[PDB]
């Protein structure tokens, strides 16, 4: 069993990153699993523990916190939201990949917290168009283009959102060549020997 | 700027059948990283497509001049990467596929880092003499930047340029060409 590896899709808000992780999802090539959340929220109509989410205690979740063990986390309404370390790290040993899509913010706590994991931006595609355009407005467009390129400094790959179905294939092209770097390739050859 | 691209692997692991289908395919913006060779040419090839042919007297010239990028003779015969033609083909935005034998790889390794370094493997690797070469084969492992089983032929072109892709969409190549773009 080789090591999965924890693909996490950022990049701004309106990019398009639910539709392209629902595209991912769907592709009969991919085998990824979703990162379940730990919720400190009772379970809704249908919801299973494990499954949906990790529901557990606010005391639970705290610890968690406390002791390192939470990749990214936030309080939404007094309810803890977050994707604890111990159930990552389970799947990532047990040799499923893990693929998670965040907000930037969110990105940035999991970057922290595991630098070890494929940090996709997925870029709008006027990024590249923007000399193709001082109105304030002109003056917003070239500011959030300048702060875009700073984050994605942070950032392993940029795949831009030109077409869904050109993201997925990207995106799964990451995947399988982070897969055949010769570090993992040898270990994977020297664990049979 | 193009990326160079360097297949390797040991002698008949596929690199010749795997860089032909590579060139097949419809999808690649490779171009072929040419040799210059001083033996003369065989059934159907031509110059400047299959090799560059050269007299040894312009080949020795040129190891001489520091213009071969890594060359080795063959009992009598000379083969060998000029360093103009991929150096002025990277900075036009070409991206040079070099099909080449292990010990020709690492002279490029050592002269261009910057290099990717594909490592074709056999097939029968993870399926006295076959157990020495494979454990030789997994430590020279170590010097490639990605190692692509040759399984089928097929599945091995998609992995390559599967890698090419990747390696286009780091965020240091892409900030570098946004960064133009901004001024
Ligand atoms: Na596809």
């Amino acid at each position: 069993t080789e090591r999965g590896l924890l693909i996490v899709l950022s990049g701004p808000s309106g990019v398009g990153k639910g539709t392209v992780r629902e595209a991912v999802f769907k592709d009969p090539e991919t085998s990824f699993d979703y990162s379940i959340s730990m919720t400190t929220r009772l379970p809704r109509e249908g919801e299973q523990d494990g499954v949906d989410y990790y529901f557990r205690s606010r005391e639970v979740f705290e610890q968690a916190i406390k002791d390192g063990k939470m990749l990214e986390y936030a309080e939404y309404v007094g309810n803890y939201y977050g994707t604890p370390l111990e159930y990552v790290e389970e799947k990532l040993a047990a040799g499923v990949d893990i693929f998670l899509e965040i907000e930037v913010q969110g990105a940035m706590q999991v970057r922290k917290a595991m630098p070890e994991g494929i940090f996709i931006f997925l870029t709008p595609p006027d990024l590249s168009e923007l000399k193709n355009r001082s109105m304030e407005v002109v003056e917003e467009r070239m500011e959030t283009a300048k702060k875009e390129i700073e984050m994605m400094a942070s950032y392993d790959y940029a795949v831009v959102n030109d077409v869904v179905a050109n993201a997925v294939q990207k995106i799964k092209g990451i995947v399988e060549t982070e897969h055949l770097k010769t570090e993992r390739v040898i270990h994977r050859y020297k664990k049979m020997l």
